[PDB]
């Protein structure tokens, strides 16, 4: 008390965070469910899109891009996709990401933030970040370089490299932060801070962001997968509404924006790049992707160093 | 030292798929490519001595001043460019670099395509996974060649490793069934002479989308600081040795791109890409190919086996 930790079904909250929209599609692209904010940011209104083809809802270019993406052999758990609608109004572009799960195709839409951000310049800077990281030659220094790069690209107040021990307790082994915030370097945390069902989720889905912990959830309606007759599994949805217990925990330490990226050493959860901001901090899909690439390169380095000996 | 002698860094010309402008440190226009009127409606004659502010829009001028002002590294970076002009305004995909006391801008008209080229992140994520699963140098190079071919669509992608005498061997390859294999062939050092090699050690990417291009003169071809021809070593548009052009014409490949594989300071090898037809490589693509080369070189280093 609390020892009910592992029991919360965090993957089926029936709701998302309000900063994007979510549509759930059948394989033939009929809309089966949608976030209740679909009228505002866009159409009008769920009961109105339900049963319509997503293809009569978005762009001709978007439908083509999605058909290409979904035909691409080798699963992948989805990817970015540029999305546009034209409506009675009414022409909007979104940063989309799709994914397949639970026998549905999900489309999440985020309005493009930060306001350019020339992508060619951003790719070049990502390459340079990767170069600095790959030049580190010890575990702490690779971890510190990783935290510095992520901090640089995301502007987060405090970026921490959290390493799991064999019992899933953990320690902050590297950190880059603004001098105004507290250091967590060297601090140890028990396993129950990230309970077993979260660790499972974070092994299969390596990126999460909660830009404002004080958000009001938006329901997904109907919250019923027609393929299962049960609530829709939002495990792979970037917009998934998270456990209220975690949000209380964040409020408790005074950080209203958070993101973390799993560091996967093979198929195993080695640690996290954990990021805290004092106020809300929205991070574009492109920047989240750069942070994922950083964790991927860092994981590879960690493995090479682990194979050293002997 | 005979194939060594061609002054490849000073051709006084570029390839016609972009334009080049050269600016003094105070941003006045020093020189530009003769296709300015065709691509922009403005003449070089009307541009020499004029300020960058007086020529590009304010947002471009800002981006560029900020990029150049950034302290520390970078020979250069990508930049989005628009022109001020009475006839209106045109957007270009830009890079700048600094070299020989000049600042260069290279600009290409924006991509217009019926096709859907692949995305930087997905392509790099997938390439690292594959490289990482590899357990030998040869398999790591083959994964690199296969990823670069997938990203680019090139008919043949080869990993060319230099020996200590700077001869070379194609140690991995991916190709379409329609073109011959070069896998396991050795080539003499003369195929990439000493001055090209030195260039390719400091400037790691080269692209010749159409080897039968009509070179476009840079005017004036005279650096005001230096009284010598404009040094285009870091220009991605530089017009390339016509000897190397004929070398490709002779093997029927009309589009090429290569990326250096660098091991610290040493030119270790090339990712060499051949296409039968001209091949204009998407800008996101060339960056992904560059990152593949950097991660491969790291991996080659690891397999070399530690910390000096
Ligand atoms: C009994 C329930 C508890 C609990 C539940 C819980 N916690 C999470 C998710 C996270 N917990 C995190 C822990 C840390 N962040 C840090 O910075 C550090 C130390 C440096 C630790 C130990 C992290 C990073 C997450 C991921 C989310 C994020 O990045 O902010 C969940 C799952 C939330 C969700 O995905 O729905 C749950 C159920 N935490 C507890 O302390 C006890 C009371
Ligand atoms: C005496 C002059 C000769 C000569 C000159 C030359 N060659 C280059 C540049 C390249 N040569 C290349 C060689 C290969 N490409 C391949 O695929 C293979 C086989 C696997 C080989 C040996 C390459 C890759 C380049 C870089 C350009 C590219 O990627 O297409 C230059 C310099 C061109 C320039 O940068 O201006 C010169 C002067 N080559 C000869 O064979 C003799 C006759």
């Amino acid at each position: 008390d609390l020892s009910t930790c592992d029991d919360e079904p965090i993957h089926i909250p029936g709701a998302i965070q309000p900063h994007g929209l979510l549509l759930a599609l059948a394989a033939d692209m009929t809309i089966v469910a949608g976030s209740d904010n679909l009228p505002e940011l866009t159409g009008l209104a769920i009961g109105a899109l339900i049963g319509r083809s997503a293809a009569d809802v978005f762009d001709s270019e978007t439908h083509n891009r999605l058909t290409i993406a979904l035909a691409e052999p080798g699963a992948a758990v989805g990817a970015p996709i540029a999305v546009g609608f034209t409506m009675p109004d009414g022409e909007r572009a979104f940063n989309g990401s799709w994914h397949r799960h639970d026998q549905l195709v999900f489309l999440e839409l985020e309005p493009p933030q930060r306001d350019v951000r020339y992508p060619q310049a951003f790719f070049r800077s990502v390459r340079s970040a990767i170069r600095r990281l790959q030049a580190a030659e010890t575990l702490e220094s690779a971890c510190a370089a990783a935290a510095q790069e992520v901090r640089e690209i995301t502007g987060f107040d405090r970026v921490m490299i959290y390493r799991f021990a064999s019992d899933f307790s953990g320690e902050v082994i590297a950190e880059d932060r603004c001098a105004e915030v507290e250091s967590y370097l060297g601090l140890h945390f028990p396993a129950s801070d990230i309970p077993a069902q979260a660790r499972r989720l974070y092994t299969i889905n390596p990126v999460r962001i909660i830009p404002d912990i004080n958000y009001r959830p938006v329901p997904v309606t109907p919250d019923l997968n027609p393929r299962t007759g049960r609530p829709i599994d939002l495990s792979f949805a970037i917009l998934r509404s998270v456990s209220p217990v975690h949000l209380e925990y964040m409020r408790n330490i005074g950080m209203h924006g958070t993101m973390s990226i799993s560091i996967l050493r093979g198929e195993r959860l080695w640690g996290l790049i954990a990021c805290h901001h004092r106020k809300p901090n929205y991070v574009d899909l492109e920047v989240r992707q750069a942070c994922e690439l950083v964790a991927q390169v860092l994981a590879w380095q960690i493995g090479v160093m682990e194979e050293q000996a002997l």
